RNA sequence: AAACUUGAGUGCAGAAGAGGAAAGUGGAAUUCCAUGUGUAGCGGUGAAAUGCGCAGAGAUAUGGAGGAACACCAGUGGCGAA
């Protein structure tokens, strides 16, 4: 029973995950497209992020958890869908994107 | 040959600058490694497949190693012969 938890969000362009852990950052469950069976473009869909969210919550709610917070993450079209259906699965509402200060190089653009 | 001070230099008084060389310090990120949680995919494309993963990946949290590069400032802005 934990009642505290943190939900973090991973939107990209192929695939949404969402993992749902307390502050002490130990995870206790996870979803994503793929695991609800989606494939390829299906996998990117703002509608097929929502259906990954709304099943992670109600796991993480099954233990018994209910203030989560958000950790967005990713330029992935399945942000607002995942974080709306946060709020939408009885769970309580209280960008993590990662930005380099000129590291390392990225890889080269592609010709399509 | 002799004068001159306008050109060209010097002196004095201010100012700006990613100009150069050397040695130090630092924050973000990538990769790898370890540890804890935790489970079935992750990744990728026009669509896929190769690939990695149940021997515990990917995600998440902490720590470590290492190399490289310096967000914002940042601007037909600045400096330099290029
Ligand atoms: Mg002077």
């Amino acid at each position: 029973n934990i009642e505290n938890g943190v939900a973090h969000i991973r939107s990209t362009f192929n695939n949404t995950i969402v993992t749902i852990t307390d502050e002490f950052g130990n995870a206790l469950s996870w979803s994503s497209a793929g695991a609800l069976g989606f494939k390829g473009s299906k996998k990117s869909t703002p509608f097929a992020a929502q259906m990954a969210s709304e099943t992670a919550s109600k796991s993480a709610m099954e233990h018994g958890l209910k203030t989560v917070e958000v950790t967005v993450k990713g330029p992935g079209p399945g942000r607002e869908s995942a974080i709306r259906a946060l709020q939408s699965a009885g769970l309580e509402v209280t960008d993590v994107t990662p930005v380099p200060h000129n590291g390392c190089r990225p890889p080269k653009r592609r010709r399509v």
